[PDB]
């Protein structure tokens, strides 16, 4: 089939209903059941490997290799995290106390929330359903999860296997599109994760209201790369680090380098170095046959069996071709509708006021601009929405200090894209249009949980209860005066 | 005039654009500026404490120096606090860092979000305007604030002073009820933080769902106070505490004990000394005059005079007075529907689904329930809406431990009521339906600041560069097969 059979509308409500009955019973309280609901993960994750990473193939066109730097291993390594450090978290924190309340016993502990609904999303469909969802029960809540409908061998997949690891009751699992989603969302949760569109955040958000429920927002925007005029020397890196950024799912990454704010007098440089990284990265035989410089039999079938990731569209796809009219095809441009493919594509000659320059691009194409001080560089960044990362290619420590503090965005790299998301001890999360929250690690625990501060007191007298106790005495009000001035 | 010239629709959205112009012309970034605004809101404060309590007493008929204890004071410590700790509290961390992220250059740096706004209420109008506030401004905000109609004065005394201390463009005021209210949640936002119930929360959230906008929602409940069997040498103590809290604003207090679940055995001990608390608070000629056993030439005026505040109007009042049904009134009572004076009554052989045990009470009614075992006590209270505040009663460490660990709340404290909301070291936040997120010093700043990770790398080689580039050939599935075996 390679397809989920849809949820029926009357059963999402016995699905919410059976995970939170199960979290009432304490299904996921004891940090032993915790434990063993993770390593079931894992084995889900290893003992199937070769599977999704045929799954995500037929869903993306991704090579294994790609799904397993992408998905399987930081999938792999936040497990281990969670289980090696889970002990720590659990644990009360002892808060700083100055004043009165330093002489009583205080603690912030951290409790379970409930139920968490886990909406995941296409690009990446394993990862981003399983690394909310090991966070969540982590924290000792119970689970239900929605893959995207536009990863539907992923989602089939993961939906056959779940079951045999993890307990219906413990982790359920709605499938479908719009209706579905639109009613798992009028269920009660306790916090919900979306992975997704600013536009379908807003909808999530609004249901979320309507229960009073916290949500961790995963969303976009357009991640600028800046490269400055310290960098002649290491040209090469610097344009293989990005070209893989734009390469990797064919550009649809959240945290992909959207475009690139150039120093003019080394526009020329990077262009050229971006051109060569892209030809060692696809291959001379696959830009050639996609050209049309090199035939072959069967092209259709020869771009499908091809290393380099679809467009997950004919939407999408022509979307992008559009998107190349707003400049000068400086390197690529080519493509195929029919196997929804767009080869790396680097437009130069940019009007800012085009949609490519507007929109989060999520695909092969990469607007250069130029600047020549810091004012042009904040000007084409501070008048866009705060993207969820900002990349930053320079070796001089006054000009990084200088982009990091005059700019807003999820996270910031230096001499690299990308990376910083599988980086065991960041938060990974948006601000503004890029989201809110934050979750993997440490993070998804706190996240998942609610600290609760905790104060002890004694029967004994305290400074508090000088003042405190009517009745109002002409003696308390001297007292309380002498405090003020 | 006694009440603040509404905010005309027309200049709402002038006000929170000065504001965010403001914002992004850095009127509040350097430490300098934040530093300079915080010390004119402690002169704010301390410059017109006397007029402030007037207002306060005016809007509440709250006694000058439970003022001072209760708003007053708090307001000056978390001034110090702040401008005491914000060097501290703006230094980047150092994260730790596991796997190949461990190479690199991290940091947690915090950074401000925008234009904050800030929801006030009437029952502590000072207090829960200026303290979001202080934080707002600490973590390099500017900020909008909408006072609550529903304690006039007030709103009329900080909208008067307010720009003598702060410019308005750093503060703007909106002015108003529900039309200037859903005016302002129109415009847009970097953060929401919203004191009151959790229907208009509701509203707040829908609203900020729109801009998708992070809220901090500080609501209610029914917070309850569990008193055990090792507190019969210490009830004298036990009572006083408990009839304080309830004594305070009438009632009107999130955190105030809504009811209380006693040891069956402890039952009337307990009801003797919260009587003998209670006329010790309120005094013998208030309580007869209330009552009517002791005639005075100008009741209405004698309780107008008096050092017991008001409920906040004639609708509140009413159904105080109606909750008195729903079980025995064990003590107290007394009541006064033109001054809306309602003494602490305490109710027992309550039915639990009568609307008092079923709605957040928020006035001087304490009905009292009672229990044999541990699972009388949860059943009470895990069938009810997580509260903002839990109360435990206990000098058994195995008990507290228990009714701790089997519950949720916003917060908990043994052997004492409401006084954890003063504590310097302490978050302070509900959950579920109390709300979400949390404030007061070092989590205010957090609230209002953005966390934003930083990996710095360098151009040399790393073990991420053995697998991560493109082409995807033989030699790398070998390598990548080999990590996953």
């Amino acid at each position: 089939a390679g397809v989920p059979e849809n949820t029926s509308l009357e059963n999402i409500p016995v699905i919410v209903s059976k995970c939170r009955e199960a979290f009432n019973d304490d299904a996921n309280r004891d940090l032993k059941k915790r434990k063993q609901v993770l390593r079931s993960l894992l084995n889900l994750v290893e003992e199937n490997t070769d599977e999704f990473c045929k799954a995500i193939h037929r869903d993306r066109r991704r090579h294994r290799d790609e799904t397993v730097v992408m998905e399987i291993l930081p999938l792999r390594n936040e497990v281990w995290h969670l289980i090696e450090h889970m002990d720590e978290y659990v644990k009360p924190v002892k808060p700083t106390m100055e004043g009165a309340a330093a002489l009583d016993d205080c603690e912030l502990q951290y409790e379970p929330l409930g139920v968490v609904l886990v909406i995941g999303t296409w690009n990446y469909p394993l990862l981003l359903i399983l690394q909310p969802l090991l966070g969540a029960l982590a924290a000792g809540n119970t689970a239900v999860i929605k893959p995207s409908e536009l990863a539907p061998a992923t989602a089939e997949l993961l939906t056959k296997l779940l079951p045999k690891y993890v307990s219906s009751d413990v982790v359920g699992i709605v499938n479908g599109g719009v209706s579905e989603t639109t009613a798992v969302l009028k269920e009660r949760f306790d916090h919900i994760l979306y992975t997704g569109s600013a536009r379908v955040a807003e909808i999530v958000m609004a249901a979320a209201a309507k229960h009073l429920t916290p949500v961790t927002l995963e969303l976009g925007g357009k991640s600028p790369v800046v490269v400055d005029d310290t960098c002649a020397d290491n040209m090469k890196v610097v344009a293989e680090r990005i070209m893989w950024g734009k390469i990797i799912n064919a550009g649809q990454t959240c945290i992909a380098p959207d475009y690139v704010v150039v120093e003019k007098s080394m526009e020329s440089v990077l262009v050229d170095a971006l051109a060569e990284a892209r030809k060692a990265m696809l291959g001379d035989k696959f830009l050639k046959v996609l050209k049309g410089e090199l035939l072959v039999k069967q092209k259709q079938q020869f771009l499908e069996e091809s290393d380099y990731p679809r467009i997950v569209n004919a939407s999408h796809f022509q979307r992008l071709m559009e998107f190349m009219k707003g400049g000068k095809v400086a390197v690529g441009g080519e493509a195929d509708e029919a196997t929804l493919t767009i080869a790396p594509t680097i437009l130069t000659n940019i009007d800012p006021t085009h949609p490519v320059m507007q929109e989060e691009i999520f695909g092969p194409i990469l607007p250069v601009l130029t600047y020549e001080n810091e004012k042009d560089i904040l000007k084409i960044i501070n008048s866009r929405e705060k993207p969820l990362a900002l990349y930053v290619f320079s070796n001089n420590k006054r000009f990084i200090r200088g982009v990091e503090s005059r700019t807003s965005s999820g996270a910031v790299v230096v001499n690299d894209v990308v990376v910083h998301a599988g980086a065991d001890g960041l938060p990974f999360g948006g601000v503004g249009r890029s989201g809110m929250g934050a979750y993997h690690g440490r993070y998804s625990f706190e996240t998942f949980s609610h600290r609760r501060p905790v104060m002890r007191r004694g029967f004994l007298f305290s400074s508090i209860d000088t003042v405190r106790f009517p009745p109002y005495t002409t003696a308390k009000s001297r007292v309380l005066n002498s405090l003020l001035k």
